[PDB]
């Protein structure tokens, strides 16, 4: 008569509620393994992510606690919704795992990057990202860590963002993706809303080029790739850097920079029709306004939404949707356990 059951998925053991049938491993991350499943009660498929011992460290603890609180309060069609939360353990002392249940999407933005997208779908996906990011911004959430792996899509081209971003030692077997972070994060500078526009541009640029824009082993190799293509930023941007960082960037080999038609030629864009020729210029024009190193010269979310390549889908309810305790703090690993439990158990 137990409400839960246990199946072995991959290498781990998933102990889920009886309503969740047939688990198929669909994803895996740093904080948990994601399985797709059927929900008998709701009569639909869902995605179940298992946070194995989230409170084991302050980074993973802060992450888990924050996503849990926001996935409940934030309510937007372009930000993943939480359907059910649960733990198979009965007491705070026995407490080990957390199970996040969300609507099931069909794939990653990484899988969509591997294919040639038409201007209709590319601008719609892009319009959705900016739609959710805008909603997050109105709620006081500035992501700063958007990556394809955390953006999920459905077959009908609907899009949703998975995580809530950045609020940090981690002894782990796995990597962190830096490729989509803004200069005001690579170089530590202090940001504002449009820091997410850079990530959107790194994604669009990859959706077009079909390969990572600014790769690198470290932030040193990555910044190398930023200036090698876009060129050394203007002498007004550098006066905003910290004196120890300013030194490093200023004394770094100079580059004039490539132009956008060179970075993103017409060969990468479908320019057969006359409609596609104009859209291919518009797309390139948006990229040129998103992949700008200086935040003061970088386009805003609102203006990127009013751009001719994106605004063809503008909708008042989707763009200007209404937004909703002060959470950017510090605790020990057992204090976090308590906070996570009392959240999981409303
Ligand atoms: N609701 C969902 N629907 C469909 N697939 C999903 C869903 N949530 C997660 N996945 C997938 O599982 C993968 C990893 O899930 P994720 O939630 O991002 O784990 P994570 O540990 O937080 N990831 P990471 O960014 O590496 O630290 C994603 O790239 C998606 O492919
Ligand atoms: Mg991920
Ligand atoms: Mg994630």
């Amino acid at each position: 008569d137990n409400q839960f059951y246990s199946v072995e998925v991959g290498d781990s053991t998933f102990t889920v509620l009886k309503r969740y049938q047939n688990l198929k491993p669909i994803g895996s991350g740093a904080q948990g393994i994601v399985c797709a499943a059927y929900d008998a009660v709701l009569d639909r498929n869902v995605a179940i992510k298992k946070l194995s011992r989230p409170f084991q460290n302050q980074t993973h603890a802060k992450r888990a606690y924050r996503e849990l609180v926001l996935m409940k309060c934030v309510n937007h069609k372009n930000i993943i919704s939480l359907l059910n939360v649960f733990t198979p353990q009965k007491t705070l002392e026995e407490f080990q795992d957390v199970y996040l249940v969300m609507e099931l999407m069909d794939a990653n933005l990484c899988q969509v990057i591997q294919m040639e997208l038409d201007h209709e779908r590319m601008s719609y996906l892009l319009y959705q990202m900016l739609c959710g990011i805008k909603h997050l911004h109105s709620a006081g959430i500035i992501h700063r860590d958007l990556k394809p792996s955390n953006i999920v899509v459905k077959s009908d081209c609907t899009l949703k963002i998975l995580d809530f971003g950045l609020a940090s030692f981690m002894m782990t077997p796995y990597v962190v993706t830096r490729y989509y972070r803004a200069p005001e994060v690579i170089l530590g500078m202090g940001y504002k809303e449009n820091v997410d526009i850079w990530s959107v541009g790194c994604i669009m640029g990859e959706m077009v080029r079909h390969k990572i824009l600014f790769p690198g082993r470290d932030y040193i190799d990555q910044w190398n790739k930023v200036i090698e293509q876009l060129g050394t930023p203007c002498p007004e941007f550098m006066k905003k850097l910290q004196p120890t960082v300013r030194n490093y960037v200023e004394n770094r080999p100079k580059y004039a920079g490539l132009t956008f038609p060179k970075l993103f030629p017409d060969s990468l864009f479908p320019a057969d029709s006359e409609h596609n020729k104009l859209k291919a210029s518009q797309a390139r024009d948006l990229l040129s306004k998103m992949l700008v190193i200086d935040p003061a010269k970088r386009i805003s979310v609102d203006d990127a939404l009013q751009h001719p390549y994106i605004n063809v889908w503008y909708d008042p309810a989707e763009v200007e949707a209404p937004p909703p305790q002060l959470d950017e703090r510090e605790h020990t690993i057992e204090e976090w356990k308590e906070l996570i439990y009392k959240e999981v158990m409303n």
